[PDB]
């Protein structure tokens, strides 16, 4: 509740999001804009590009099997920044896997948008770029499976947050009282409100021209929950039409309710 | 500002007082029993309340879920009336394109009408005819088939949101910001309504930090709690939708359906 102590968090949780999470915003921005020779992505625009990006760096399940294989990883460093979150590891055991299976596609959405604009996103670390119209063009439930996460992220991307504000917004979301079947919801809501007013400060102090930056990104949780909502729909599908194809226990477990 | 944002306060306060015909502050007085309503606790009591009140939706369906249902249909269709007349007085709303208005109350309205819904409900049950009956959540949760399981969720969000602890001038605010929300879809011209939008949020800032100074964050509590509008509104068509298709005992005159249609 004190200026310097919500300072204090910032800056922890931002320190520890750099520990974290491989590729950062800012790596990906300069990499996208380009202007520099050393970080140019080799791009995948097409199926020929695909065979010679492999060489470099059927088709709609190898990519979306990539994908897959992304996001288990992305849980587990999401999974290694929640214990970083004053009070987190303190949590009935329960409520910490509860706040992280719901949570964890939550950040997965967002952190994506750090990664794309509005022609494509980076992959492999940055070391590549796919393209979001041949994304789009893959077969079948595939291509439209592809395409949603581009459409938030053109509307995320629009608040130009950085990452210090990003590790702030993160922790807010896994910090949520109210995600089904909690036991303790009180102590989960006292380690928001601090995390809540840490991101208010901070957004504050890093856009002060940016009017009510904190409401719109707290509005942006909306956007999030739906397409969270749309996107196991849309999986459910895809397995009832895709027995060959499967899905890492941690991702199942994850879908599971 | 400070001046402007509580001016802009006073002045929806005293709109939605003027456009709702059972306040918040009323219907909690009656709630926690501080003119006794008549109880509605099952069918006998039913059969008796109509004919003590006179709901002004019988119409000429016999069947007792069914017709509780097309009562909260009718009531629906006046909140959208009593909402549409409120937005009329929200600065800057009628200066704006107007197909943009019909948009805004259109994707609008259902939010608004769960928010406000919450004013007249407690665990228990839910007030009707201004506060004049109180139906019992026992009775709505145990109509039969999908008419039950319909009415439930409404109470869910109520007692979550009602912890709260909103009164009257909160929510003239809040409802406010719901409509002028910028992400409706087909609107076309969305800086206007993110400009309105954003002082009415100045507005709900420096209300709730007055209003209620020992509850932390409780402006950011209250926009999680746009969440679960969100999500609630999606499920409720998607359970009218089963409705539809399933009941063939949910026939009306056209005109009435006409009416309904929205
Ligand atoms: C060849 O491999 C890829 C091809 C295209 C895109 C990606 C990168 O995709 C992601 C990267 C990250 C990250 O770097 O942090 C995070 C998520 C994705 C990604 N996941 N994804 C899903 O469908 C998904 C999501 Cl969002 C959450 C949970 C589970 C999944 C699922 F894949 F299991 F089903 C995406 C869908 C579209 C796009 Cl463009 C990206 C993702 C490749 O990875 C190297
Ligand atoms: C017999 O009539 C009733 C029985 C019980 C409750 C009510 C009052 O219901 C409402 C009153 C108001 C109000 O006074 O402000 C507002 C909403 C309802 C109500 N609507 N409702 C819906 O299903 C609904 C909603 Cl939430 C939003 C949009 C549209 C609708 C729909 F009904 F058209 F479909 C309810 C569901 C359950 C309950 Cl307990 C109340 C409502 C009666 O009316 C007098």
């Amino acid at each position: 509740m004190e200026s310097a102590d919500l300072r204090a968090l910032a800056k922890h949780l931002y320190d520890s999001y750099i520990k974290s999470f491989p590729l950062t915003k800012a790596k990906a921005r300069a990499i996208l804009t380009g202007k520099t020779t050393d970080k140019s992505p080799f791009v995948i625009y097409d199926m020929n590009s695909l065979m010679m990006g492999e060489d470099k760096i059927e088709v709609a399940i190898r990519i979306f099997q990539g994908c897959q294989f992304r996001s288990v990883e992305a849980v587990q460093e999401i999974t290694e920044y929640a214990k970083s979150i004053p009070g987190f590891v303190n949590l009935d055991l329960n409520d910490q896997v509860t706040l992280l299976k719901y949570g964890v596609h939550e950040i997965i959405y967002t952190m994506l948008a750090s990664l794309m604009n509005k022609d494509g996103v980076l992959i492999s670390e940055g070391q590549g770029f796919m393209t979001r119209e041949f994304l789009k063009s893959l077969r079948k439930p595939f291509g439209d499976f592809m395409e949603p996460k581009f459409e938030f992220a053109v509307k995320f991307n629009a608040l130009e947050l950085d990452d210090s504000d990003l590790a702030i917004f993160i922790a807010v979301i896994i910090l949520s009282g109210d995600r089904p079947g909690l036991l303790n919801v009180k102590p989960i809501e006292d380690i928001q409100d601090n995390l809540l007013q840490a991101l208010e400060l901070q957004l504050k102090l890093n856009h002060p021209e940016s009017s009510q930056l904190f409401a719109k990104l707290l509005q942006k949780m909306t956007d999030l929950r739906q397409i969270v909502t749309e996107h196991v729909q849309l999986l459910q599908v895809i397995k009832k039409t895709e027995t060959d194809m499967s899905l890492h226990p941690l991702l199942q477990e994850i879908y599971k309710d």
